[PDB]
């Protein structure tokens, strides 16, 4: 079942840093639903970079590239400078640099690339005919909902996609460790656009192992400080006890 949940106090954190957000919890096969804008859980917005984690698993179960491989970069400059550098398909994961993400795209190619997308049946799983930014500019397409059960099922190695492949994208993920917990996930934000998408999304490891995923999908504004995604997450993840 997918239901709203005890949410007086998150509803009252997401008015307070001024945004329209909604933040989706799965644990086991219960949905719930917190924030101040609900109705974003079931509404369709680019992936963004958060894409980057279907792509590395079509990557690799592919053979297109592996875990080792240095992704050279050319010299040019690119739109961060902590772009700028050779680097692992892990590094660019954790960086979110597109650049590797769209080499890795064309090396797939856009028969492989569909297929796929279909088979997982990621988002609205449409892709067109420009391979290397249809997960930034549409046609695709993905509701926080589906994000939520994605990376659930990462986290449980329920994909279809070889075990050892699920493992090393997990890997590639882990964002936070304390107190026995660990915070896996991926950021994203589409920023050239009318409305402004930001996304946070992947799972807590509880102590017992025991797995709690999140997708948080908020309205984003450029005066908008650095962390705010992550400090809306971990405010909400705490008053839910799940951390």
């Amino acid at each position: 079942q997918i239901v709203q949940g005890h949410n007086q106090v998150i509803h009252q954190y997401f008015d307070e840093k001024n945004t329209s957000g909604v933040l989706v919890i799965q644990t086991d096969k219960k949905i719930n639903l917190y924030g101040n804008a609900l109705s974003r859980a079931n509404t369709e917005y680019v992936p963004a970079s958060t894409f980057d984690m279907l792509n590395a698993l079509i990557g690799l179960e592919n053979q297109k590239t592996d875990i080792n491989e240095i992704f050279k970069w050319k010299g040019e400059k690119r739109l961060f400078t902590a772009w700028e550098k050779d680097m692992t398909l892990g590094e660019a994961m954790k960086l979110s640099a597109v650049p590797v993400y769209q080499e890795l795209a064309r090396r797939i190619g856009l028969d492989l690339m569909q297929k796929e997308v279909k088979r997982i049946g990621f988002g609205n799983a449409e892709i067109g005919q420009q391979v290397d930014n249809f997960w930034l500019v549409g046609p695709l397409k993905v509701t926080p909902i589906q994000e939520v059960e994605f990376v659930s099922q990462l986290a449980h190695t329920q994909l279809p996609f070889s075990e050892k492949v699920q493992a090393n994208v997990k890997n590639m993920l882990l964002l936070e460790e304390s107190n026995g917990y660990k915070i896996f996930g991926k950021t994203g934000w589409a920023m050239n656009i009318k409305s402004q998408v930001g996304w946070l999304t992947g799972w807590v490891e509880q102590p017992d192992g025991k797995i709690v995923a999140f997708a948080l999908n908020m309205e984003m504004r450029s005066e908008m400080p650095a962390s705010i995604r992550n400090e809306l997450l971990m405010k909400s993840l705490k008053q839910l006890n799940i951390i």
